[PDB]
């Protein structure tokens, strides 16, 4: 079955790149040691002194996360080079890292070889230290740097050519603004030709790059359809397309029937900034985020390039490693069971031996092709029994072209077929997520295509369960109800320990008539979730309101357990001013140790700041205040406030006196509770 291709087609190196699916950035240079996202160029190389670098750890941590390549920023915009280049001493050769000089590029490419992951380079065309930048001599220097990187560090699978500029820089002390004709300065054709002479197996990235294109954003999403084909058009009509001179937002979806084959890379950072920042340790993308990113990039037909910036300790930070390990666990669960492996494949037609069955081995080299006859080609998978799934994966033999243009996927439930998902492009691969179904039949219908269609993979998958922390709710009876999105086991503790994997399971609403602390956690297939911790106050069903201004709002709205219900003293007669008091008969002698005041959410009107609480056992003699003070920072942060008693008191009657407020001049209590440890 030697079938006729559909121009354009990818090359062998582009096919390998596609099959990689995903790979990593490592933004690491002197800016990592300045705190800047873009360096100026005046940095002393003294400042590149990573304490405890270790490249094996770096590459291994990335490879365990499933990334198949590492792209190192060998020189970023600041112009400082991570290897002892012969073009400048604004390199590691000047740094105290190592006795004078080591070589980060050598170590990272060596570890990439050590762990079977590809190695690629980023060499910023815009050099902000080279005093020759703007003159042809900088082009000579840049060509020598590219030769050095492409001569002594093994195979390079991708070279990353950033088209971004921005003008000013140190430029060897010039401290000047320089601009270059981006569409002609770097003379890209010859530089890239020489590079691909000494690295025939490499792939060129840039906004136009003859091999891989930029997705046109840095937020981490390609657009569906994300055609691999692409025809760059310039920003300024007439100029010649080049990195930084093309309508780049068009690179988010590609071009329908393009003239060239430049598939898309989704470069995105695990953190807001491309380089390591300490104040971003709390903003590292969660594994669920990274999986969503994986779909919105890989599962749309593009490839993923996640940036993991080593800190200025020279290591991937602990948060980054935690998130990467979680992301690997989630990708592994996603591909635990292929609900198509074991199925039968049928087709509306076939051509010269490429039968339907050929889509079950997931291999991109074996494929089904329809006959140039039926205008509605289709592929049916029949399953051994109804199976629970929600994700389909489709793939084309892209080496023969990209053919599918509009397509749908129908599922068979309860004996009947209904439409489940649809789309436009397939290309390298597409992950379609639909409604969760229990089905034993899948139909892929290729509605329209320019050339006789073909598929190399049809596989079925269950999207991993998002383990959201358990909701812990309670009524005025102490009846506690735990809940979560379905199909999760919930463990819980009431003493104060953390919910270990051997803690009490949740089953039905349980009781806690003393007031305490609940800590719950969700579980599914060995993977845990965040721990919800909730303090349950004492029951309030025997509580009656003994004293409190009624002519405006019913005081029972402050002990009804609903924070969205409001007691106030803002009657149509007047804004009756503080102090406003609530005397509560608790119905039973309670051993109170804390008082909870829940203010209103939407406003700061009526919220109290200075408070007094009296306790008694007859409601007639109160005495000195049982507690006393202010609610510091309740204006900007109106949340439930806790009055811890200096010493626990046993009492039946409680008087809460709001003495004065934050804004307005009536008192407003949303809820009022009591804790008795
Ligand atoms: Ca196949
Ligand atoms: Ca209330």
């Amino acid at each position: 079955g030697c079938l006729t291709p559909l121009k354009p087609v990818p090359s062998a190196e582009q096919l390998e790149w596609h099959d990689m699916e995903m790979y990593a950035f490592v933004h690491f240079t002197i800016n990592t040691f300045t705190g800047k996202e873009w360096g100026y160029g005046d940095e002393k190389p003294e400042l590149f002194h990573p304490s405890d670098f270790d490249a094996d750890d770096l590459v291994r941590t990335l490879a365990d996360a499933g990334f198949k390549g590492v792209v190192l920023t060998c020189k970023h915009h600041d112009g400082f080079c991570l290897w002892p280049t012969k073009t400048t001493l604004h390199s590691v050769a000047a740094s105290p890292w190592k006795q004078g000089k080591g070589d980060v590029v050598k170590e990272v490419s060596r570890a990439c070889g050590k762990y079977g992951v590809r190695f690629g380079v980023y060499l910023s065309p815009w050099d902000r230290n080279a005093a020759s930048y703007g003159t042809p001599d900088y082009i000579r220097m840049y060509r020598q740097q590219l030769k050095e990187l492409a001569t002594g560090y093994g195979s390079i699978f991708l070279a990353w050519f950033d088209g971004a500029n921005g003008g000013d820089g140190y430029y060897g002390g010039a401290r000047e603004r320089r601009s270059i004709d981006r569409s002609a300065y770097y003379d890209w054709k010859a530089t890239w030709g020489e590079l691909k002479k000494r690295q025939p197996g490499a792939v060129i990235f840039s906004d136009v790059g003859p091999d891989v294109r930029w997705v046109g954003n840095e937020s981490g999403y390609a657009g569906y359809p994300c055609w691999a084909t692409y025809t760059p058009v310039p920003l300024q009509a007439g100029t010649e397309p080049a990195p930084g001179t093309v309508r780049y937002r068009l690179g988010t979806e590609g071009t329908m029937d393009g003239k060239y084959w430049i598939p898309a890379e989704v470069d995105v950072s695990i953190r807001p900034g491309w380089f390591w920042h300490e104040h971003e340790n709390s903003r590292v993308r969660t594994p669920e985020n990274l999986l969503k990113l994986y779909f919105d990039s890989v599962g749309r037909g593009a490839n993923l390039n996640l940036n993991v910036p080593p800190d200025r300790r020279g290591r991937i930070h602990e948060e980054d490693k935690k998130s990467l390990a979680g992301f690997r666990v989630l990708l592994d669960e996603l591909y635990s069971r292929n609900f198509a492996s074991g199925a039968q494949a049928e087709s509306s037609s076939s051509w010269k031996g490429h039968g339907a069955e050929q889509v079950l081995d997931r291999k991109r080299t074996t494929y089904w092709v329809a006959a140039p006859e039926d205008k509605h080609p289709c592929v049916v998978l029949k399953l051994p029994e109804p199976a629970a799934f929600d994700v389909i994966r489709l793939a084309e033999p892209i080496q023969l072209g990209q053919r599918v243009r509009k397509f749908r996927v129908e599922v068979r439930e309860n004996g009947q077929w209904s439409k489940w998902t649809e789309g436009a492009s397939i290309g390298a691969r597409v992950l379609l997520k639909g409604r969760p179904v229990t089905a034993d039949g899948v139909r892929v219908v290729l509605e329209q295509s320019r050339a006789v269609p073909a598929l190399c993979e049809v596989s079925l998958w269950k999207y991993p369960v998002i383990l959201n922390a358990p909701a812990v709710n309670y009524d005025r009876n102490g009846r506690v109800t735990l809940a979560s999105a379905e199909n999760v086991v919930i463990r819980y503790t009431t003493d104060g320990t953390e919910p270990g994997p051997q803690s009490a399971m949740y089953r039905n609403p349980f009781f806690l008539p003393a007031g305490g602390t609940v800590k719950a956690a969700a579980e599914y297939r060995g993977r845990k979730s965040s721990v919800t911790t909730q303090i349950i106050p004492v029951p309030t069903r025997d509580w009656k309101v003994v004293a409190g201004e009624r002519s405006a709002a019913a005081p029972e709205l402050a002990i009804d357990g609903d924070s969205s219900t409001l007691w106030h003293t803002h009657a149509a007669q007047g804004e009756l001013a503080p102090p406003q008091a609530l005397e509560i008969d608790m119905g039973r002698p309670v051993n109170v140790a804390a008082v909870i005041y829940t203010p209103r959410r939407d406003s700061s009107t009526g919220t109290v700041d200075r408070y007094a609480v009296y306790l008694s056992m007859d409601g007639n003699t109160w005495g000195a205040p049982a507690a006393e003070g202010e609610f510091s920072n309740i204006r900007a942060n109106p949340v439930p406030q806790r009055i811890d008693l200096k010493a626990p008191v046993k009492a039946r009657y409680l008087r809460f006196v709001g003495k004065r407020v934050v804004e307005g001049s009536h008192v407003a209590v949303a809820e009022l509770g009591v804790l008795g440890k």
